[PDB]
């Protein structure tokens, strides 16, 4: 009753071009399983956003990977937040949330747009560059670890250290045991960072462990959710900056539209999110016997998300494979939905459209003129190389 794919969505081939293999899960049905890897899996927007908002049903705390942390140790301590349910999950959700708060976005907005801005004059000045490495990365690493009050040396441990996090949802394939297999200098510098001492006053760390007198989070918690900001509040925002970017890049017509109106920039960010979803997919597990689309599913079973094919199904989109900056993206998973739903969205959203804001105003074509090449990981999509030509407006 439940059709039965061979489809394996953690291999290279399905990296390259997952489109037609999405289309191919979306129509074989609602609930389908994945005889590769003994899961079940939801592609469509109806199914994927049911599954995120029932977290009673389909649970964080066993793991957001392939693993199940009921069977299998975790490689790292479970995140606080991440891998928990409510009401564990509340609380820390709570510290966040007001870390990474509507009021503090305004005290970092005009330095993540100065920065935006000032790396757009740099590379308009070499006009040959790459949109991965010369600003996909070089801008949120600019601001985020000073964000972050991350000193200055260790930094390059951050984006190994996240696309390793991001492997390690994944099943235990070449991607995840080549990653782990060179965990243990990453995991040391992130988690010395993590404490109290390490972190300079005003950052989101220092903000974090002046949140434990509140009897939110105690002391022992407030290191775990500093690793959190660190392990998803850096390669999602460069895959998702790449991804416009590239966008940009494709649809000449619509960085055209960008120009002639910038204040399109926050939604233009927003389409790129939905189009290329940075997040591929992660996992669920099942609490008890549920029916879902028609179909029911044991309890324990490990139910995976495609996030990615969920912004492009046809039934909840118009035209889902074009990028329209001026699309109605209210809805998309890209950023997840319901009690997970990323807190760290305002501080991405705010680096993507300042970071749009600088080329809609600054340039006039972007041209790529070099071999593109796919950075690939079991949960991350994004570019490993981008080679672009920006001409000044
Ligand atoms: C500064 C911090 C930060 C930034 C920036 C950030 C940027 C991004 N993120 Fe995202 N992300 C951050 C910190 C988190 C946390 C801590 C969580 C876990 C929240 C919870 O309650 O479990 C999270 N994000 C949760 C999520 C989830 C939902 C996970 C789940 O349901 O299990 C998604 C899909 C997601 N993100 C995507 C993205 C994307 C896409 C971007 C950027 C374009
Ligand atoms: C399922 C991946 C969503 C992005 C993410 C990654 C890590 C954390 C964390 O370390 O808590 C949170 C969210
Ligand atoms: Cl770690």
């Amino acid at each position: 009753t439940i059709p039965h794919l061979a489809i394996d969505p953690f291999s290279l081939d399905f990296f390259d071009d997952p489109y037609p293999d999405q289309q191919t899960l979306r129509d074989a049905g609602p609930v389908v399983y994945l005889d590769k890897w003994n899961v079940y899996g939801v592609a469509r927007y109806a199914e994927v956003h049911a599954v995120l908002n029932d977290p009673t049903t389909f649970c964080s705390s066993r793991g957001v990977g392939l693993s199940d942390f009921k069977k299998e140790k975790p490689w790292r301590p479970p995140s606080l937040i991440l891998e928990a349910d409510p009401p564990a999950h509340t609380r820390p959700r709570a510290v966040l949330s007001k870390v990474l708060s509507p009021a503090t976005m305004k005290t970092i907005r005009d330095g993540f747009a100065a920065a935006a801005d000032a790396k757009v004059d740099e590379l308009l000045q070499r006009g040959c560059i790459d949109a991965i490495a010369d600003l996909a990365e070089a801008y949120p690493l600019s601001v985020f670890p000073d964000a972050m009050g991350l000193k200055q040396e260790g930094r390059e441990h951050l984006l190994p250290y996240a696309g390793l996090v991001f492997n390690a949802f994944g099943p235990p394939n070449e991607l995840r045991q080549t990653a782990i297999e060179r965990s243990a200098p990453h995991q040391a510098y992130v988690n010395e960072q993590c404490q109290r001492p390490n972190l300079a006053p005003g950052g989101f760390g220092a903000c974090i462990h002046a949140f434990t007198d509140t009897g939110e989070i105690t002391p022992d918690e407030a290191p775990l959710l500093v690793r959190s900001l660190l392990s998803a509040g850096l390669d999602t925002t460069v895959n998702g900056i790449g991804a416009a970017v590239y966008c940009l890049a494709r649809f000449p017509g619509e960085l055209q539209r960008l120009r002639s109106d910038p204040t399109l920039a926050r939604n233009a960010f927003e389409e790129a999110v939905r189009f290329e979803s940075p997040v591929q997919t992660f996992f669920r597990t099942t609490t008890r016997e549920v029916e879902l689309g028609g179909a029911v599913i044991g309890e324990g079973e490990k139910v995976l998300m495609f996030l990615g094919s969920a912004n492009r199904d046809p039934r909840r989109w118009s035209d889902p494979d074009l990028y329209d900056i001026t699309r109605k993206t209210s809805g998309h998973v890209g950023f997840g939905s319901g009690v997970h739903m990323c807190v760290g969205q305002l501080v991405a959203r705010l680096e993507g459209e300042v970071m749009l804001s600088a080329l809609a105003r600054k340039v006039a074509a972007i041209d790529i003129d070099g071999p593109v090449k796919r950075r690939f990981n079991n949960t991350l999509r994004g570019l490993e190389s981008l080679p672009v030509k920006l001409t000044p407006a």
